[PDB]
């Protein structure tokens, strides 16, 4: 007696819909070029940026790639990505749990900077007041990513206090200090619940982002008159510092490594020694500055820093810090050039 529907074969459809999304995890130009073809997507950014947010059957891994890139069309999807996300009367580890959750950060250095300027822009307007810049919630979403690292990664082994958190951001905010609560939370946050990642292989950016800067007390050689002197060094932003005591704000002397090299030498006295030196300029003055004991700042007049590490296992480590600082990593720079423009 009762009448039935007519339902349509889903058939083609459905192996349409699979095909596009195995297109997309291969290539997300491809893949959405298909979709829009075969009328399942529309072509605007924000229609485009809707189907990357749900991301159904989407590799995390492919829609970073896709949102970091470059050109006109993506810059668009990415701004109406971060759109769909909704940071409101979030704090920012918790509007970091959501914006990670959407998509893995690529391994680029310009595609992260676009991405995570795309979400503190996002997080600022969605939270007046909280930051007095973008800049400002740009480094301290850096400070909260290495802290996951330095919490949750087995390899660091010195685990920051909730104090060493707050005083590592001092000066953050526009050259003010963020509220001490503020901080604390982050902190807290960040060490009861690491990031979670989605498709985790254990190797994001979130589980690896470590501190390369390094200090410890050496031996060194004078310039003029070559005495040995225990200094306590710093290296931070391919500068070295170093100190006459741990406690003091005035280096007693600075030497930029632009330019420098190092390597391993024989001296007759002391062991475990290395020497930074300039290989574009044999035989010249590398340029630093130092303090004299009437308080005047004169150059340096060194042709090589030589420095007497404790053991050779210390040595091997302070060379291959020098090394990389030097070599330079194109991401911590940029972090360090935003810290400047904060202050
Ligand atoms: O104190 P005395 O025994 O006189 O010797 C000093 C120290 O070795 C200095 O080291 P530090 O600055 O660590 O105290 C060194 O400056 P550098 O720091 O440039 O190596 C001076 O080099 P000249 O100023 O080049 O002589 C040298 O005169």
């Amino acid at each position: 007696g009762h009448h039935h529907h007519h339902h349509g074969s889903t058939t083609q459809r459905n192996a349409q819909i699979a095909m596009g999304r195995k297109k997309f995890n291969m290539d997300p130009k491809k893949g959405i070029q298909f979709l829009i073809e075969n009328d399942l997507l529309q072509s605007s950014p924000e229609d485009v940026a809707q189907f990357l947010y749900k991301g159904e059957g989407l590799n995390k891994t492919v829609i970073g790639d896709y949102l970091g890139e470059r050109d006109d069309f993506n810059i668009k999807v990415l701004q109406a990505f971060v759109e769909l996300h909704e940071f409101a009367d979030l704090n920012l580890v918790q509007a970091l749990r959501q914006f990670l959750w959407s998509f893995r950060l690529p391994g680029e250095a310009q595609k992260i900077d676009r991405m995570m300027e795309a979400f503190a822009s996002r997080y600022c307007l969605c939270n007046p007041g909280v930051f007095q810049s973008t800049d400002t919630c740009y480094v301290l979403s850096f400070a909260i990513i290495m802290l996951n690292t330095s919490l949750h990664n087995h390899n660091v082994r010195d685990k920051p206090t909730a104090e060493r958190f707050i005083t590592m951001n001092r000066g953050i905010n526009e050259g003010g200090d963020l509220p001490e609560e503020l901080l604390r939370n982050l902190y807290e946050s960040i060490k009861n619940e690491p990031f979670k990642i989605p498709e985790d292989d254990g190797n994001d950016l979130t589980h690896t982002f470590f501190n390369p800067d390094r200090e410890g007390w050496l031996l060194k050689l004078g310039g003029r008159v070559k005495t040995w002197k225990r200094r306590w060094f710093i290296l931070t932003d391919n500068c070295l510092y170093y100190f006459e005591y741990t406690t003091d704000k005035e280096p007693r002397g600075i030497i930029p490594l632009e330019n420098l090299s190092i390597r391993e030498v024989e001296d007759p006295r002391k062991p475990n020694c290395f020497e930074l030196y300039n290989p574009s300029h044999k035989g010249q003055v590398i340029k630093a500055c130092k303090t004299e004991a009437d308080g005047r700042v004169v150059e340096g007049n060194h042709v090589v820093y030589r420095i007497s590490a404790p053991s050779p296992e210390e040595k091997e480590e302070w060379m291959k810090s020098i090394k990389a600082s030097i070599s330079r990593d194109p991401f911590y720079d940029m972090l360090a050039t935003r810290k400047r423009r904060i202050a």
